């Protein structure tokens, strides 16, 4: 409450590979952790221009910025200053797979994010390697505690240039670096937008709004 301020910056470093293409990204962001909003500016620093869709990377750049009601314990905010780690699997409907590990810490009053990502088995003709995706539809992550960690599961959908859709299932485990209070089951509603980018997506800005709720209705 005194360490997670109402306005917070973060720095993020990602290293990864997708279908064997290695890359690195460095970015900085800022937001309002109790209002559930944040923006980030990412720069490809190695391996650019990326030969695959930016959208598979965008969900990996910050769960300390989820608005929570008072009756749902904010496990990931409570994990600081030590922070938390998370591990994610994204299975896409055409066999593409992305696995991600992340470490979050707080240093000199800013969040520090370290991301490692491996994408594999994307079809050469599919919308990821052909850069045909056009952003994520608004989604809901089902959260529940299990084995001393916070788990989330969600069905996700990318829009496509041809007007169709491209679906994925996300599984994530979030683990605080110290024992803090886990919530019961609840839902996190997320909207993730690419707000600007240059022609080859080597410079990208994102905006995300996230809020935890009991409700399942839209």
């Amino acid at each position: 409450m005194a360490i997670i301020k109402e306005f917070m910056r973060f720095k993020v470093h990602m290293e990864g590979s997708v279908n064997g293409h290695e890359f690195e990204i460095e970015g900085e962001g800022e937001g309002r952790p109790y209002e559930g909003t944040q923006t980030a500016k990412l720069k490809v620093t190695k391996g650019g221009p990326l030969p695959f869709a930016w959208d598979i990377l965008s969900p990996q750049f910050s769960k300390a910025y989820v608005k929570h009601p008072a009756d749902i314990p904010d496990y990931l905010k409570l994990s600081f200053p030590e922070g938390f780690k998370w591990e994610r699997v994204m299975n896409f409907e055409d066999g593409g797979v992305v696995t991600v590990t992340q470490d979050s810490s707080l240093q000199d009053g800013e969040f520090i994010y370290k991301v490692k990502l491996r994408g594999t088995n994307f079809p050469s003709d599919g919308p990821v390697m052909q850069k045909k995706t056009m952003g994520w539809v608004a989604s809901s992550e089902r959260m529940y505690p299990e084995d001393g960690a916070l788990k989330g599961e969600s069905k996700q959908r990318l829009k496509l240039k041809d007007g169709g859709h491209y679906d994925a299932e996300f599984w994530t485990t979030y683990k605080a670096k110290k024992p803090v209070q886990l919530p019961g089951a609840y839902n996190v509603n997320i909207k993730l937008d690419i707000t600007s980018h240059n022609e080859d997506y080597t410079i990208v800005e994102q905006y995300e709004r996230a809020e935890g709720r009991h409700s399942t209705g839209g």
